[PDB]
């Protein structure tokens, strides 16, 4: 069967970090559900792009499991993900069932909030390092994309393509990732 | 006053090529209006991301003039832009008043449809070259971003950041563009 991805979309999410992975994952033939943290209604992103989710997280979470759970960044978006008991449950289940978790920019700080993947190497946006590293529960990396087993992290809007292609490679392999990459006109 | 950008959003637009420029332009303090070609309703993009426009094009076009008119790509999106009499009028007015026009991927083929900027150097997505070059009305470039006076073009999802930063540089200068670029974590 086709792989499935859950992208959790909260108010204040970085819209580039949401749309690039959704689009690239769909190019890879992955079934992506854009799930609204707050419910079914349109979501106002950090730079005021308004995105209509495919489903509420409440509904989407009952349609698991997913091959990857994707956490976009955006400072406020990531704070909303960090405060969510529903997100906690989803991430813990994903970690338990040995499933990929991918987070970008401020997104990885939600892993800290929910105590996910301690002892991994991770990266974040430079400005999110101190939050992520509070307590020394991870080892910090400056790689544009970092992958330590099932914890896949990345740095910012400008690393979103690399982040998304790394998810494609992890799920569908290097050849599919290369095939999806070529038409994008990446440098 | 702050500069103003009109981003014309049609069904089948490439969502990455829409969101990256909207977001980057807003980071540059440019007032961006995401205007729906079809009206006020949400727009289903090429990879099924659904974006709610700020206004209909019908309404937004009466609130001109704009310092830049931005045409995203996506094969079907660009075909819709190419067929639109409203887009024709907006582009002709912009060209007449000596205003910047920026188009990416398949987007530049709408310039051909509406007879805009003939005799310029332009680039497009590699797969859109033949359509753009029908009749030899432009000179083709393989640069990731091409700018020939007031016609600014670019190639694909993977050149969207460069495209958007080039628009910022054209409107607000090199220093602002550099300032906006740094936090993005571009390579
Ligand atoms: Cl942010
Ligand atoms: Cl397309």
């Amino acid at each position: 069967a086709s792989k499935r991805a859950l992208v959790i979309l909260a108010k204040g999410a970085e819209e580039m970090e949401t749309v690039i992975p959704v689009d690239v994952l769909r190019r890879a033939g992955i079934k992506v559900t854009v799930a609204g943290l707050a419910g079914k209604d349109p979501v106002q992103c950090s730079r005021d792009v308004v995105i209509c989710p495919d489903a509420s997280l409440e509904d989407a979470k009952k349609e698991g499991p997913y091959d990857v759970v994707v956490l976009p960044g955006g400072n406020l978006g990531a704070q909303n993900l960090s405060e969510s008991a529903a997100v906690k449950e989803i991430l813990k289940e994903q970690e338990n069932r040995k499933g990929l978790i991918a987070a970008i920019c401020a997104g990885p700080t939600a892993l800290l909030a929910h105590e996910i993947g301690f002892g991994s190497k991770v990266t974040t946006h430079p400005l999110a390092k101190d939050k992520m590293m509070n307590g020394g529960h991870y080892t910090y990396s400056e790689n544009r994309v970092e992958k330590d087993g099932l914890i896949l992290t990345s740095r910012g809007p400008g690393t979103s393509f690399e982040f998304a292609l790394a998810i494609v490679e992890a799920l569908n392999g290097k050849e599919v990732a290369a095939q999806v990459k070529a038409p994008l006109v990446l440098k």
